[PDB]
This record gives structure tokens, C-alpha cells and sequence, in this order.
């Protein structure tokens, strides 16, 4: 009939109502998101003079819990970062109203995705996908703290949000699917666009899977199209294989989950099973991003700072972090050494 004396709904959600003032403080403009965990809202900070976006989590124990553990990760990364320099969204404070858990954040504008939309998925260039990945690498390097050591296990680009548009820089949100470092506990992580192969193999993994997802981010920032779209995970997997070849046969002996996407021959190789695609490997990186072919179809002849030599720089790193093994994969302290960011 009603819920929670009719300020919820259905979904306990708390129903957003256009200018109302919380706790003398708060001034709420609009909703400017929707998600499994509750509500996203656009409001004007009275007491520090700014705006800002408030996570309102839903009227349900399993997502105040959930959101009581981004609190205390959120709060652990204050504590190691008290000048705010790590491209991190921080937690500027979190309130109870009317039986909801809500976290305060500095208001950013626009997320990456918006951003592609706005070039109609034709990318930016990579003087600023440059800038960006420095910022990633940076805030990685920062999560990898041994401290901290933190894994944010959803990096996509909606999770990415752009400061300001004569600022050039982004930061990352959402912390709420992270968790720190340990024994496998969830098995069904990461968006799939950007789920690496350890997660889709069913593999024991750690923060190298956000670099895996890193990879992916920055050559769709650039091309405007992701890597490796895929429909379903067998889907997934057979894109990642059209671009990066069969993965290895060590891997593929631990994985769990080998059988899903591959199969082992009597002699003792693996190889595709049937489900269209391309021959594994041969969709080539240096082919997707156009290194001698003026860039992403042909739009970056004449630019500066597109030469074959800069292109090359770029292929390298990305291939660096889309390493099959775990173990070998770059980590953010040698990323930023990369002669992609002299
Ligand atoms: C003006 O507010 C925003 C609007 C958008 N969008 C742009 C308008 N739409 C085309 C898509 C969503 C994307 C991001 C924001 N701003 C946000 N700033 C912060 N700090 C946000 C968050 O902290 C956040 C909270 C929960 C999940 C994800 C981000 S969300």
C-alpha cells in the first residue's frame, strides 16, 4: 500500500521528489542515475557551497551491507590519500535519511561513454588517450598499495568520469562491486566487455584484472568501438582469441573452465570449439588501431603526434596489459615507465 510511510517504492528505492531540502543542507536538482544498488541524484552542498552527487542505496539490508563495505574501502582510501591526487572518486562524507545509507561524492560531469557519443564512436585522439592512461596506470598503482590492495573489479567506461572539459582528466567511480585482495570468494565479476580471460577460465585472479580491463578501455577510447564486444562469454572469449591467438597450453591445463570455449585434442593441444570468426590471432591489434592506415579508419592521416612510430608505442603497451598470464601481465609501476608516456 505504502512503503516506508510512502517515501520508497516497490524496489525500495526512495522516490526522488525535484528541489526538496534534506537536513538543512541538501538541495536535490534531479536524478542523473539508475542502478541495482539504488539511486544516483544531482544536489547542491549548502554547508561547503558546491554541488554534488549523493548515492542513495536501496531500503534493503543486503544493499546497505553492500554499501557499508564500499564506506569502509572508501574511508581506507581516504586515509592513504589525503590530497586527493590519485584520479580516485573520494568519499566526502555518508548520512542516514530516512532509513537510507547515502554517500556523498564531488559532482564530475560526464562519464567516458558520454564522451564516445559524443564523437558518434569514432574515439578521441591519442594525445588524450595518452593522458588518460597515464591517470589510470596511476590511480592502478595506487590501488595495488600494499595496504589497500584493492581490486575494483568493474572498470568500463561508465565508471570512468571526466573532470571538466579544459581540465583533461578523469577519475574513477563506483566502488561498489570491489573488494581488497584474497581467496576466491566470486567466481561471475566483471562486465563482460572488459572480464578477462582468468575470470572467464574460472581461475584464481587479483588486480591484474583490472589492467586486463584497462587494456580494453583504452583502445575503444581511441577506435570509439570496444575491443572485444561480446554477446555471451563463448562469444567473448572467441574475440578475445581472434585478436590474441589461442591462449597457452599451461594456462589452459589449470583452467576450470576450459572446456566451455575449448577442447583438447589427442595429441594434446587445444584448440576452438565450434559454435563467423576470423582464424585465431589473426584479427591483428596493429590492423584494429590502423598503425600504418592513418589511425581508426583512416581519420587520423595528418594529425600530429599519429606517426607509425607513436602508434607503435601505444600497440605495445596494450599488448602489454592483454598478456594471457596474470603473472607476466604489466603491472601499473613499469606501465608508467612505458615509452608510450615520454
Ligand atoms: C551530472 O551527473 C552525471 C551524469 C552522468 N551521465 C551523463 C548524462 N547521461 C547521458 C548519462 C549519465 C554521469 C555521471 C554524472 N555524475 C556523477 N558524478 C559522480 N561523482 C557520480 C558518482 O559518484 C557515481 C555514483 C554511483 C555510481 C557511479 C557514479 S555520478
Amino acid at each position: 500500500k505504502v512503503y516506508n510511510d510512502g517515501y520508497d517504492d516497490d524496489n525500495y528505492d526512495y522516490i526522488v521528489k525535484n528541489g526538496e531540502k534534506w537536513m538543512d543542507r541538501y538541495e536535490i536538482d534531479s536524478l542523473i542515475g539508475k542502478g541495482s544498488f539504488g539511486q544516483v541524484v544531482k544536489a547542491y552542498d549548502r554547508v561547503e557551497q558546491e554541488w554534488v552527487a549523493i548515492k542513495i542505496i536501496k531500503n534493503k539490508k543486503a544493499f546497505l551491507n553492500q554499501a557499508q563495505i564500499e564506506v569502509r574501502l572508501l574511508e581506507l582510501m581516504n586515509k592513504h590519500d589525503t590530497e586527493m591526487k590519485y584520479y580516485i572518486v573520494h568519499l566526502k562524507r555518508h548520512f542516514m535519511f530516512r532509513n537510507h545509507l547515502c554517500l556523498v561524492f564531488e559532482m564530475l560531469s560526464y562519464n567516458l561513454y558520454d564522451l564516445l557519443r559524443n564523437t558518434n564512436f569514432r574515439g578521441v585522439s591519442l594525445n588524450l588517450t595518452r593522458k588518460f592512461a597515464q591517470q589510470m596506470c596511476t590511480a592502478l598503482l595506487f590501488l595495488a598499495t600494499p595496504e589497500l590492495s584493492i581490486i575494483h573489479c568493474d572498470l568500463k567506461p561508465e565508471n570512468i568520469l571526466l573532470c571538466n572539459p579544459k581540465r583533461s582528466a578523469i577519475k574513477i567511480v563506483d566502488f561498489g562491486s570491489s573488494c581488497q585482495l584474497g581467496q576466491r570468494i566470486y567466481q561471475y565479476i566483471q562486465s563482460r566487455f572488459y572480464r578477462s580471460p582468468e575470470v572467464l577460465l574460472g581461475m584464481p585472479y587479483d588486480l591484474a584484472i583490472d589492467m586486463w580491463s584497462l587494456g580494453c578501455i583504452l583502445v575503444e577510447m581511441h577506435t570509439g568501438e570496444p575491443l572485444f564486444s561480446g554477446a555471451n562469454e563463448v562469444d567473448q572469449m572467441n574475440k578475445i582469441v581472434e585478436v590474441l591467438g589461442i591462449p597457452p597450453a599451461h594456462i589452459l591445463d589449470q583452467a576450470p573452465k576450459a572446456r566451455k570455449f575449448f577442447e583438447k585434442l589427442p595429441d594434446g593441444t587445444w584448440n576452438l570449439k565450434k559454435t563467423e570468426y576470423k582464424p585465431p590471432g589473426t584479427r591483428k591489434l596493429h590492423n584494429i588501431l590502423g598503425v600504418e592506415t592513418g589511425g581508426p579508419g583512416g581519420r587520423r592521416a595528418g594529425e600530429s603526434g599519429h606517426t607509425v612510430a607513436d602508434y607503435l608505442k601505444f600497440k605495445d603497451l596494450i599488448l602489454r596489459m592483454l598478456d594471457y598470464d596474470p603473472k607476466t601481465r604489466i603491472q601499473p609501476y613499469y606501465a608508467l615507465q612505458h615509452s608510450f608516456f615520454k
